[PDB]
DNA sequence: TAGCCGCCAGC
DNA sequence: GCTGGCGGCTA
């Protein structure tokens, strides 16, 4: 976690789950508790705030419960299935000026969300249980 | 500009 | 040993 980072910095402005290149591009990669450190690449982001979130998805997936991530936002949607109010309300007003503006990925961020609930992307039944 | 690699390093 | 992130060559 902070461990890999100390050379650049024990703890600093950029987030956990993040790499920095000379141009400044940011890079998403994860390894598995269970596969002994093999690396699969979740993606690549410019963005540091949604960075933690790229790792969010991945790491909700891996721990399984009480996932180890920065921040605490929990989201509940009601009543539905039919929650246009909650999409629009939670979304507005959340924005990053430089990154979201790249275009098209505005559409996917603008309706939702900021923090999402996903389940065991990491495991394939049958696998009970992890470590 | 991006990805994979490889040591190494703090929790 | 955990799990990231440095880290810098090559892809």
């Amino acid at each position: 976690m902070d461990q890999g980072g100390r050379g650049v910095g024990a703890e600093h402005g950029k987030y956990r789950g993040v790499r920095r290149r000379p141009w400044g591009k940011y890079a998403a990669e994860i390894r598995d508790s269970r596969k002994h450190g093999e690396r699969v690449w979740l993606g690549t982001f410019d963005t540091a705030e949604e960075a933690a979130r790229a790792y969010d998805q991945a790491a909700y997936s891996m721990r399984g419960q009480a996932a180890i991530l920065n921040f605490p936002h929990e989201y509940n949607m009601g009543s539905g299935v039919s929650s246009s109010t909650a999409m629009a309300g939670s979304s507005s007003a959340s924005a990053s000026a430089s990154s979201s503006s790249r275009q098209v990925f505005e559409f996917e961020y603008l309706d939702d969300s900021v923090l999402e609930e996903l389940l065991e992307e990491g495991e394939k039944p049958n696998k009970g249980k992890k470590k």
